[PDB]
């Protein structure tokens, strides 16, 4: 389920965070506008750039911290907050965050393994309810 998801991912942390995020950047393109570094840049030129790897896993490491600290996968107000705060989060909006899963949850049920789809679906959906209740428009 859930709980093992979350030990699934964090065993190979980087190596999911990076798959998935260029699953997010190709499904989404105009997305890349949050990420000018990005821009015109094939996946496996972004797996080389240090940034690429070290960012997308402390990213994927915050999200597995909430997803774990999360009731029934609806996270902690004060998690949803924290991410709303973020300097980095400024320019952002729940539509960003709800793009991010829909490509995890994406990503998860085409992948060969037992994931728990529909409970990362739930959660995507609680933390883009969450981070509007925290205030992001
Ligand atoms: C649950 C979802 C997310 C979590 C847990 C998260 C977490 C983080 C963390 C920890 C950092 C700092 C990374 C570092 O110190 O290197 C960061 C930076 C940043 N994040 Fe998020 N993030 C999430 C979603 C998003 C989304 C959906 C976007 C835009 C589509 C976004 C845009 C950015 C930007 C622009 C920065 C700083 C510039 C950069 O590092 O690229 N984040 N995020
Ligand atoms: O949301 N993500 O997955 C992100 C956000 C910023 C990054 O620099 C990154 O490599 C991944």
């Amino acid at each position: 389920g859930f709980k093992q998801d979350i030990a699934t991912l964090r065993g190979d942390l980087r190596t999911y965070a990076q798959d998935i995020f260029l699953a997010f950047l190709n499904k989404y393109p105009d997305e890349k506008r949050n990420f000018k570094n990005y821009v015109g840049k094939s996946d496996q030129e972004l797996k080389s750039m240090a940034k690429f790897g070290d960012h997308t896993e402390k990213v994927f490491n915050l999200m597995m911290e909430v997803a774990d600290r999360a009731t029934d996968c609806v996270p902690l107000a004060s998690d949803a907050s924290t991410l709303v705060q973020m300097k980095q989060h400024s320019g952002l909006t729940t539509g960003n965050f709800e793009k991010l899963f829909v490509a995890l949850v994406e990503y998860m049920r085409a992948s060969g393994q037992s994931f728990d789809s529909q409970s990362w679906d739930r959660f995507g959906k609680n933390l883009v309810s969450a981070l509007s209740s925290a205030g992001m428009k």
